[PDB]
């Protein structure tokens, strides 16, 4: 599986699990004709689904539509269990980006039957993940200033700010830790903004992570 | 973090992920009035949900009923991806028991809304796992002669044999391997038979695992 990268070198703890939120951005719930949540939808992707974020993304081939979903990724550095938001902020080792790659037709069918989502979310290559970068934020306020951008084939595809999250980063993770204890090496996917859509072989993607409109990292890849 | 025991001694792998099958015993499907699918219901529990199988089983408190679901657990010894039944049999390092503890009321509501199952299946303590007993160059059909029994406060509660499985151990695991690559230290929960029901604080459980009618493990615990 591993490792994760933090500050351009290997993170000392192997990738554990990838805890994900559904529908953290209102416009993304609307674009798919889903009801905006009042509590978060929670699922988990396994270490076996992680791959480097580019230069190539391999997608499943004969299983219907495969969707890109860019999301702010959070690396957990210290164990969290039933944690406060202060404990969460002190635990975060860095921030990066992930693609929550989703077999969308498979998900539609799973959902309709009330079935678990793993077939659509946990497949090999389901979680391209960038390197993480340590940020020592000036106030808890600044967690609301994190941005993401996806471009596909040179053109705008997705953009979001953590300001827009229904469940902001710190309280989301604090709440997550109430349901599943979090260990060092765990990753959090904080939700995809509007603009999700299918991927085809040969699509090129360009992903950008920012802080108050300053670029933290950029990562590119082509679909194969 | 719960750690794997093979051969009454430590195992050189950390517990990875716990891959589970939904409705593998026709009778368990029926007792709950659930349709039998022609394809396996697949979900995954995280390493972080595993705990020792006894002497205590802790259960969530204010989230409705918690069901016991005894199942035959399979310890994956060698990597498996897109694998055949022969490779599966060579990869297996041993066999044990797991309790797929389940927030049934939470699971009912998630099903209704078409939400992922993690809240109901992946909470802390959701996966009590016994030690594993090594099986080596087993007879190619001893795989249909594994039995399990659960007792609850002295009375039989669950009983079954891998002969009764809709998706038999080897091709079930081969099939999982087509969707999620399996790494050494991953555990497979092969489905629970008829007899599921709630657990209450003070309940005591006794679980047995057999191979060709010879008991291999007896593990007890009380619910707290
Ligand atoms: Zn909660
Ligand atoms: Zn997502
Ligand atoms: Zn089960």
């Amino acid at each position: 599986m591993a490792e994760l990268i933090l500050n351009q070198r290997p993170y000392p703890r192997d990738l554990g699990k990838i805890v994900c939120v559904g529908r953290n951005y209102a416009a993304h719930a609307k674009e798919l004709n889903n009801p905006i949540p009042s509590s978060p939808i929670l699922f988990i992707k396994p270490a076996s689904s992680a791959v480097p974020f580019g230069p190539v993304f391999s997608i499943p081939k004969d299983q219907g539509s495969v969707h890109h979903e860019l999301e702010i990724a959070i690396l957990i550095g210290k164990a969290l269990s039933r944690a406060s938001t202060e404990q969460v902020a002190e635990s975060i080792a860095g921030i990066g980006l992930g693609l929550d790659l989703t077999l969308r037709d498979v998900q539609d069918q799973l959902k309709e039957k009330g079935h678990p989502w793993e077939r659509a979310k946990s497949f090999d290559g389901a979680c391209p993940l960038t390197e993480f970068v340590a940020v020592n934020l000036a106030s808890e306020d600044e967690w609301q200033a994190i941005g993401l951008t996806l471009e596909k084939n040179g053109q705008f595809q997705q953009q979001g700010s953590s300001a827009e999250m229904l469940f902001p980063i710190l309280p989301l993770i604090a709440h997550m830790s109430e349901h599943f204890s979090l260990q060092p090496g765990d990753v959090i996917l904080t939700g995809t903004p509007a603009g999700v859509g299918p991927l085809e072989v040969g699509d090129s993607l360009s992903a950008k992570l920012s802080l108050e409109d300053n670029v933290l990292l950029t990562c590119d890849g082509v679909v194969i």
